[PDB]
This record gives C-alpha cells, sequence and structure tokens, in this order.
C-alpha cells in the first residue's frame, strides 16, 4: 500500500465504554492503547449485543484493522464483558469472519498473560462493512486508505545517508 | 461405495439460515451438523445461523 494514512470514522458504540487503556501500553505517564484501536468494555451491568454498519461509498478500497481480546481468566472475561463466552463477527457482502475468543493463559509477555488477535478486512466500493459482537471486540476507529503501486518493505540495519 | 475404476467428484453444500426460527422450522434441532468422510479424510461443518447482507 505504501501508506499509513488513517481516516477516522463515526462508529457509534452504545451502552459500552470506549477508549479503555492498559498498563502494558502507555502514552505519556498514564495508561494508553493502540492509537488506531478502540478497546470497548461494559457499561453498568450490561454489555449489549452490538450490530453496526459502515458503508463504503467512496471510489477506493478500505482496509479495516480490528482485534479480538483473549482474557487469561473467566473472571476477567465476565468482569469486563458480562457474558462468559464472547463472540465477534465481521461480514461484508463478499465474505465473513467469526472469531470466538480463547480464555486461559499463554506464557507471560509485558506483564500480561492475556492477548489480542489482529484481523483485517478489505471493503470494496459499493460494499458495506458490518460488525456484530456480544463481547471481546477491539474495534476500528476508521480505516487506512489502500493504494496500488511500487511501494515495499526491506529488512536492513544499514545507516541511511543523504 | 465407489466400485468403479475412476475417481468420483461429489459436490455438496451446507445451509445457513438467517434465523433460529428458520433453522428450527426447517430442520427441527436448533443446531445442525454435516459430516462427510472417506477412508482417507473427513470434513465436518456446523452451519452459521444469522444474517449476512442481502
Ligand atoms: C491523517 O490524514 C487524514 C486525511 O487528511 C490527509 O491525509 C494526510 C496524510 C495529508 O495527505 C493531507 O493533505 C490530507 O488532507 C486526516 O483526516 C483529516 O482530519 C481533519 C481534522 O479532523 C478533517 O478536517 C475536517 O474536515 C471536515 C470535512 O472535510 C470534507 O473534505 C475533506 C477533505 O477532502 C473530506 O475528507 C471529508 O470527507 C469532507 O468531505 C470539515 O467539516 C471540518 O471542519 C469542522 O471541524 C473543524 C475542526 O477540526 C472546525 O474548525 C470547523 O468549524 C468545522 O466544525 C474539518 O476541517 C479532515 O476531514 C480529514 N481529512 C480527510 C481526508 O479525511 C487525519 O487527521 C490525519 N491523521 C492524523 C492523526 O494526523
Ligand atoms: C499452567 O502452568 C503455567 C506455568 O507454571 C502457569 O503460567 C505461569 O504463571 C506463572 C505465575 O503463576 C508465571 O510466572 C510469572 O513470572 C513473573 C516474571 O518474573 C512473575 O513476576 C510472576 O509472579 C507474580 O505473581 C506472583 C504471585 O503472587 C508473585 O510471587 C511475584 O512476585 C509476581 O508478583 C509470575 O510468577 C509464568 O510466566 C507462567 N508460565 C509461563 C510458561 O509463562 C499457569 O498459571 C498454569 N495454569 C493453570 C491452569 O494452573
Ligand atoms: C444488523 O444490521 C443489519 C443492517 O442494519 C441488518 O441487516 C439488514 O436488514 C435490512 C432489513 O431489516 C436489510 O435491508 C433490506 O433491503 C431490502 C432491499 O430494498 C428491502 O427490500 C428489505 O425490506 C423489506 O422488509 C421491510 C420490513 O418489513 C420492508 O419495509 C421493505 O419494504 C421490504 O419488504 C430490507 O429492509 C439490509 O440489507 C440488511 N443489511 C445489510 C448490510 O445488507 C440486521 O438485521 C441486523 N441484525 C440484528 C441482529 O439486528
Amino acid at each position: 500500500s505504501g501508506t499509513l494514512e488513517f481516516i477516522t470514522e463515526g462508529f457509534t458504540w452504545t451502552g459500552v465504554t470506549q477508549n479503555g487503556g492498559s498498563n502494558a501500553c502507555k502514552r505519556g505517564p498514564g495508561s494508553g492503547f493502540f492509537s488506531r484501536l478502540n478497546w470497548l468494555t461494559k457499561s453498568g451491568s450490561t454489555y449489549p449485543v452490538l450490530n453496526v454498519t459502515m458503508p463504503n461509498n467512496d471510489n477506493f478500497d478500505k482496509l479495516y484493522i480490528w482485534g479480538v481480546h483473549h482474557p487469561s481468566t473467566n473472571q476477567e472475561q465476565t468482569s469486563l464483558y458480562v457474558q462468559a463466552s464472547g463472540r465477534v463477527t465481521v461480514s461484508t457482502r463478499r465474505s465473513q469472519q467469526t472469531i470466538i475468543p480463547n480464555i486461559g493463559s499463554r506464557p507471560w509477555v509485558r506483564g500480561l498473560s492475556s492477548r489480542i488477535s489482529i484481523y483485517w478486512t478489505i471493503v470494496k466500493p459499493g460494499d458495506v462493512l458490518v460488525i456484530n459482537s456480544n463481547g471481546n471486540l477491539i474495534a476500528p476507529r476508521g480505516y487506512f486508505k489502500m493504494r496500488t503501486g511500487k511501494s515495499s518493505i526491506m529488512r536492513s540495519d544499514a545507516p541511511i545517508d543523504t
């Protein structure tokens, strides 16, 4: 693609807290999170079933980056999302993905046994993005513009010069 | 059984209802299952209820 250009969209998440950060990702002195990801926790006693739709009406492809949260315990899972088994379903006209989070521990890193699985979805012009979840969703704040062209990546330690 | 001297290609499918009421209205039990196996392999698909865009 050769670009990180991010377009922030208007996703409206109701009955659910946004912006939730952690100690393992820090911005400034306080807690923080992935800048392009929105971590949603419950509000009150309830985390509602979320059904939302984001149409792509533009003439270019959209790349949405999202995630799924894996708690290291049932007490964390339920403490955050209410229902003890979460679900995330991301579908367009041409495809769908359904991920059901893995509770339990995988070996510690950065002080946490809980992780995130990252997934991407491409939305073509005239197609809509649809997002549906009962819990365990790290939502997109928008998309990345997709370009076609000569850009690439290379692994090197060589210094750069003028 | 395939008793012939040539390979057979079987095409089949799984039905995804847009509702539990359609699923149960059609198939009785609210969670369906399909398992297709030969000696050398197997596939097991459990249908996705719910809506994908019209
Ligand atoms: C990453 O880049 C995004 C896209 O912009 C650009 O990309 C970069 C790399 C460069 O190439 C730039 O030259 C290029 O423009 C940034 O998104 C931008 O964010 C700003 C600030 O929030 C948005 O400004 C607002 O635009 C509103 C509508 O604009 C219309 O036209 C644009 C431009 O083509 C379209 O994208 C839109 O869809 C609209 O059709 C406008 O109404 C707003 O005015 C109101 O708000 C201001 C306060 O911000 C207020 O003063 C005023 O009274 C109004 O109430 C506002 O101007 C801008 O739309 C948006 N650009 C795009 C292309 O989406 C993004 O910020 C950047 N990321 C970071 C973190 O820097
Ligand atoms: C299945 O087995 C695995 C391995 O035994 C287990 O996961 C492991 O959990 C332990 C802790 O229970 C992890 O060890 C950590 O190491 C860090 C780094 O130094 C420590 O800081 C951690 O200890 C903290 O908490 C302790 C208890 O209060 C304090 O004594 C300590 O000072 C710290 O505050 C912690 O011990 C270990 O890293 C993982 N295993 C792996 C391979 O990473 C898991 O819990 C077991 N699951 C079940 C179902 O029992
Ligand atoms: C999660 O959200 C999605 C999107 O909101 C939703 O799926 C959508 O269902 C609507 C209808 O409920 C679909 O829109 C259809 O568009 C056709 C084509 O023109 C209409 O003909 C359909 O309307 C018929 O039925 C209506 C109700 O009686 C009548 O008013 C109308 O005249 C027609 O008879 C229908 O509105 C839409 O296409 C999908 N979404 C997408 C992206 O395709 C889904 O139901 C939501 N799920 C949950 C759990 O709530």
